[PDB]
């Protein structure tokens, strides 16, 4: 079972000076979104645009994915994204990320019917 | 199973939330700490002091828990904590919370051998 002491630690402890800092965004989001279980996903992009705008990318510029697959598309316009990358100090299960906010074109793989994004390939 | 489409949203979508927002702490933390599974925990407090400083509360002022038990202790100094409370708009699985930074004495319940904090009782 989860011991009572360990439960208390999970439910109530967050030791630090600036826990509510924006630079903590990735740590909490990478955790909330389940990408730190078993291992630390090294890199991940969050997109801050409407889902209608991201879904629209599936009918814009065609391009080859990084893995050779041919179902990739590049957004016509730049989008507000947050880039999360493990720090040189991150070691599972103590995953740590640096948060970076930039505006870049996103490249995603679309699949399914209707055709929707099913993989974030890269940003340019 | 989880659809590839849903997976994309969970992993790369964050509309309606800005990284540079201090007000978002609770929503991200309540989710990261797994207290939004099954139902939204109505209230939860996070402590920002050291684990050592919090464990030391078990040797401070003895008081009665809100539920009548007698293993509760109150900190001598005020501590830096974050108050998380479900908004009136909150609706599982879309749990919403208000983040309120405060500085009050905390009352925790102690148990085990050695006696460490095992339940957050209240702040005062």
């Amino acid at each position: 079972k989860e011991s009572a002491a360990a439960k208390f630690e999970r439910q109530h402890m967050d030791s630090g000076n600036s826990p509510s800092s924006s630079s903590n965004y990735c740590n909490l989001m990478m955790c909330c979104r389940k990408m730190t279980q078993g291992k630390c996903k090294p890199v991940n992009t969050f997109v801050h645009e409407s889902l209608a705008d991201v879904k629209a990318v599936c009918s814009q510029k065609k391009v080859t994915c990084k893995n050779g697959q041919t179902n990739c598309y590049q957004s016509k316009s730049t989008m507000r994204i947050t880039d999360c990358r493990e720090t040189g100090s991150s070691k599972y299960p103590n995953c740590a990320y640096k948060t970076t906010q930039v505006e870049k074109h996103i490249i995603v793989a679309c699949g399914g019917k209707p055709s929707v994004p099913v993989h974030f390939d890269a940003s340019v």
